[PDB]
């Protein structure tokens, strides 16, 4: 028995991005998985981290400090709830999937608010307490992405170099912070200017992937598995 | 007579990033320029990606593709008014400045949405006009960024990676990419764990580097740089 979450940020259901989502509710429930999906702009998920999240007394109402105040926060219980009821899907989870559109060779904001107010010290990682000792160690974590630029474009020979370069702030700096080991990438390049078969084809080798998703292992998420 | 656009994000004015940011108000309006500051949270700006950044008939409104509507909504002067006060404050400025703490090795999430809104097809890239040859060109970019970590965390070998990693989504991937010149970034590395007179150190070679940053070349915004 496996339980999945999928955070999910697109605005329109009938996108690439849609179309990926789907196949993988459907593939995961197929095989029997527990899958919750958060979409965040249909959620219309607070990005903003503020002062707002903590919902009692301040430690420091003269100077706020929002890594200060959360992490406060997290251990008396005082959080907002949206942030909590987030926290409570990836706690139960053993795989968390993202699946996002890269926006400037990164995620939505809407998604990096996720990110940013979600994952608070006490609950992701402590200090000590991150990297391989963090705290959503033994979950897996999987970044499903889809590009403007095709494949050619990121390498490093290409313009926008290697698209591993652009994983290291997500991948390393957040999730393998977190403690999450991390499974290989799925990038779907460039599906605006793929032809109908290959855009078919992209989607039909998520979901094939998926199949075999409990018996890979994760990346070894260094320096040199990103730049070489 | 140069004019300065300062994107400020942090939630709290008696900060470090705070202090850096009326530094640089203070002594860039002493030298005679021209400044502007976008303090994004207390603007409560918004950071998602919606069909409400355009007021106008939607180009198709059957299915919402974020950046085409943008696209035509920036030709059509249908834009949302705080996307286009934005750009002309953008678009006036020899000098953008951005200021804030690194989140998730990152900008937070108030000013990813400053970048995934603001910058549209057709203001600040277009077919051509990208890299080198992107809208903005003839425009200088600077991150003024703070950190957790130490500098010695931040090295090659070290357990974050270099410096220079993280910030190739952000100077080459959105600024360069816009056409910007990027000016070397500045980190100044975990005021919260450095003594007093370190703080007053950064600041101070902040306020300093601030008296010549018209005498500054631009860093070769290359993946050389970056991972090289
Ligand atoms: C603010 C912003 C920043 C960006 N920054 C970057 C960047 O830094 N680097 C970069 O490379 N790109 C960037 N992009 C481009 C962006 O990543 C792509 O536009 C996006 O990934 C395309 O995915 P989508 O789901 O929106 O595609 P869609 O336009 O929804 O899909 C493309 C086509 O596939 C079709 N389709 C949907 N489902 C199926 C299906 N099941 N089978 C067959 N076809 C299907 C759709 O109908 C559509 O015709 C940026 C875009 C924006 C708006
Ligand atoms: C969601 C989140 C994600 C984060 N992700 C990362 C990450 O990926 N990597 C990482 O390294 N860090 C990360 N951090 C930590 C973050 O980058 C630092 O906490 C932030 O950079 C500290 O800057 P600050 O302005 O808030 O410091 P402050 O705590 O406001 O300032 C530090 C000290 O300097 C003092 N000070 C202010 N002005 C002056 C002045 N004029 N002269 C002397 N002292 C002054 C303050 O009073 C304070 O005592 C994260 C934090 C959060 C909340
Ligand atoms: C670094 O490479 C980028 C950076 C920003 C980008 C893009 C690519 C990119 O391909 C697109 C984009 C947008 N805002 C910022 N960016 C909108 C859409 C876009 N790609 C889709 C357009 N086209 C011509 C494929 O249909
Ligand atoms: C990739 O390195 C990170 C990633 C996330 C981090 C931090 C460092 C970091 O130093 C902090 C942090 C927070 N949320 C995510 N992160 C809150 C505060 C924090 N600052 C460290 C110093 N200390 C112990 C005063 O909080
Ligand atoms: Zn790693
Ligand atoms: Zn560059």
């Amino acid at each position: 028995g496996k339980k999945v979450l999928i955070v999910y940020a697109h605005q329109e259901p009938k996108s690439f991005n849609g179309s990926l989502k789907n196949v993988a509710v459907d593939e995961l429930s197929r095989q029997g998985c527990t899958v919750t999906v958060s979409d965040l702009y249909a959620m219309n998920f607070e990005p903003r981290a503020t002062d707002k999240d903590i919902t009692g007394t301040l430690s420091n109402p003269e100077v706020f400090n929002y890594g200060v105040e959360t992490h406060e926060a997290y251990k008396q219980r005082s959080l907002a709830s949206d942030i909590t009821d987030e926290q409570k899907k990836v706690r139960e989870a053993d795989l968390v999937i993202f699946q996002f559109p890269l926006y400037w060779f990164s995620v939505p904001a809407i998604l990096k608010g996720w990110m940013d107010r979600v994952l608070c010290q006490g609950f992701a990682f402590d200090i000590p307490g991150f990297y391989d000792s963090g705290l959503l160690q033994g979950k897996l974590a999987l970044l499903s992405v889809t590009t403007g630029g095709t494949a050619e474009m990121y390498t490093k020979t290409g313009v926008n170099g290697d698209s591993r370069y652009f994983l290291w702030p997500l991948q390393h700096g957040t999730l393998h912070f977190c403690g999450f080991k991390v499974l290989a990438p799925q990038i779907s390049f460039a599906p605006e200017i793929a032809s109908e078969e290959e855009r078919k084809g992209m989607v039909a080798a998520w979901s094939q992937r998926l199949q075999t998703i409990w018996k890979e292992e994760p990346i070894p998420c260094t320096a040199h598995w990103h730049f070489g």
